[PDB]
């Protein structure tokens, strides 16, 4: 079992990234298990409007690490980010503004839930999919 801890919104960044303070540190989350297109690919703007919607929306934002590595290489915290209690990465998945991605096995708790959006997001056409 993974446990959620507070975070606080500095500044939105794209669709998988988002810079929170945690612990009184300004940190760059990546989101883990996913991956939006960049920012000038297509569905790059959007996932990027429906992170940044999603999470400065939300009364209550929390950041979830998994069993494996904190940080990749870029320094940036790889976890599950939660608004108002709902996933982020699944909710991205699952409206086909992400692809399920970068699966390693240190860091994988979400996989089922997240294929499971996926596959809804294929059987719907949506965006990535269409
Ligand atoms: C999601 C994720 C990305 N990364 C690294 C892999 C890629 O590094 P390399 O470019 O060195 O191969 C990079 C992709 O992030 P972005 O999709 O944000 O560009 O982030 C991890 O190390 N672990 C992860 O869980
Ligand atoms: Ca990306």
């Amino acid at each position: 079992k993974l446990h959620k801890e507070p975070a606080t919104l500095i500044k939105a960044i794209d669709g998988d990234t988002e810079k929170l303070m945690y612990k009184g540190q300004p940190m760059t989350f990546r989101l883990l298990l996913v991956d939006t297109p960049e920012f000038n690919e297509k569905y790059g703007p959007e996932a990027s409007a429906f992170t940044k919607k999603m999470v400065e929306n939300a009364k209550k934002k929390e950041v979830e690490f998994d069993k494996g590595q904190r940080t990749d290489k870029y320094g940036r915290g790889l976890a599950y980010i939660y608004a108002d209690g709902k996933m982020v990465n699944e909710a991205l998945v699952r409206q086909g503004l992400a692809k399920v991605a970068y699966v390693y096995k240190g860091n994988n708790t979400h996989e089922q839930l997240l294929r499971k959006a996926e596959a809804q997001a294929k059987k719907e056409k949506l965006n990535i999919w269409s």
